[PDB]
């Protein structure tokens, strides 16, 4: 039997780490060999969701739970996973990690990772400058403005796929206006159009006015952006815990021990607690529910994805979803670590980034809309209304 998997891990050392983990699958299982099919990210998403609505998607796919998965499992598309895990599989993941991946009471996945919103920081410019790391916006902004004043990039950031801004956007409203009001508005309890998310607008363009990212940002995508912050050439960056990788296991990168992972900035007058995140458990397997080989393809899964769930711990592609007591601590990225103990040990709440909790139309509209505000296309008033016409 030959199960197929597709899953996004293009970059190295995880293209190559995946590649082991399958040749092993492969040599311990004869009977049931795995081959993959890798695809970049953005082009990733077009592809599964293609290929789920066309009834050709692989036994195995990698996919975001929540919203993006949503339309796949109403479209029963998906293995329903219940049945499978009472074999102990779910104690061997950290607790709550199945919450994203079950809808109508039913498990339709195998959580393998966790995302966390990180500011990072290259403390080797930070101390050419003597600039402090800035816990408040105000001193973001001030920060900005030092940088720029230096003719050093403040942020590296590749906006031309709209995600990695909008992470930029969803955090600002996070920080504006907490994360019980981002929920409401997203489960549409709450209109869109409201003061918070409108000054989150505001915030998002106050850092563009001053000069925060490069002139050609817009045209950049975030393989193009970490190599620049991976190169020197920004003293900050912000984004997804995912993208620690690209800075100290890539080896293309000058930054490897230079960078510090803290939490986004605090804004005055913010309704927002200072330790609510963008993440939670979004990463996962799931199995389709035409597949062939249906109790080898959520044998296969369960294997892939407690070895996705370590490999990232060890090289900081992702925070793990699975129990990591088999893993030494030595081996282990600081920054990963320091991601873990900065941001999300003791956080108060997160909510996923928003184009992972809105499904669809709905999602492309507020990345749409977020990059216009980047653009400076838009009003910040004319964002909200527009957000709440679009959507609802
Ligand atoms: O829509 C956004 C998603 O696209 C985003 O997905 C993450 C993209 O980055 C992946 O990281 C990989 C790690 O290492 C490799 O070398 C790859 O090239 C990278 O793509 C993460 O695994 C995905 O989770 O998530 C956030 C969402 O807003």
């Amino acid at each position: 039997i030959t199960l197929t998997f597709w899953n996004l891990f293009t970059g190295e050392p995880a293209k190559t780490k995946v590649k082991e983990i399958i040749d092993q699958w492969n040599k311990e299982n004869p009977n049931v060999q795995i081959v993959e099919s890798v695809t970049e990210n953005d082009a990733y998403k077009t592809k599964i969701k293609a290929a789920i609505a066309a009834n050709e998607a692989p036994d195995i796919f990698q996919t975001w739970a929540g919203g993006f998965s949503q339309p796949f499992v109403e479209a029963g598309k998906v293995l329903q996973l219940d049945s499978y895990l009472n074999d102990g599989t779910k104690d061997q993941l950290l607790p709550g990690s199945f919450d994203n991946v079950t809808y109508n009471g039913k498990i339709y996945g195998i959580p393998f990772d966790q995302q966390a919103s990180v500011l990072y920081i290259n403390k080797e410019l930070f101390d050419k400058y003597n600039v402090k790391v800035p816990t408040t916006f105000s001193e973001l902004i001030d920060a900005i403005k030092t940088f720029k004043s230096k003719g050093v990039t403040p942020f590296a950031l590749g906006e031309k796929d709209e995600w990695p801004g909008m992470w930029y956007y969803d955090m600002i409203a996070l920080r504006e206006g907490g994360v019980q009001l981002t929920r409401d508005a997203l489960n549409g309890k709450a209109s869109f159009d409201n003061q918070a998310f409108t000054d989150a607008a505001q915030k998002l363009q106050d850092m563009v006015n001053a000069g925060a990212f490069d002139s050609g940002f817009m045209g950049l995508t975030r393989d193009e952006a970490t190599a620049e912050f991976n190169q020197g050439k920004a003293a900050m960056y912000f984004g997804g815990n995912f993208d620690a990788a690209a800075f100290v296991s890539d080896p293309s990168s000058l930054v490897k021990g230079k960078i510090e992972a803290v939490r986004f900035p605090t804004i005055e007058g913010g309704k927002g607690d200072p330790t609510e995140y963008i993440g939670g458990t979004v990463g996962a397997l799931m199995v389709s529910a035409n597949s062939k080989y249906k109790d080898e393809a959520v044998r296969a899964a369960k294997y892939l994805a407690k070895q996705l769930s370590d490999m990232d711990y060890l090289i900081a592609t992702g925070l793990p979803a699975w129990k990591y007591d088999n893993i030494d601590q030595s081996k282990v990225d600081p920054l990963e670590i320091q991601i873990m103990n900065n941001i999300v040990a003791n956080a108060k709440g997160s909510v996923p980034a928003w184009d992972i909790y809105l499904s669809g139309d709905a999602a492309q509209t507020h990345k749409d809309l977020v990059a216009q505000l980047f653009a400076k296309q838009i009003t910040p008033e004319e964002y909200s209304k527009q957000m709440q016409q679009k959507i609802n």
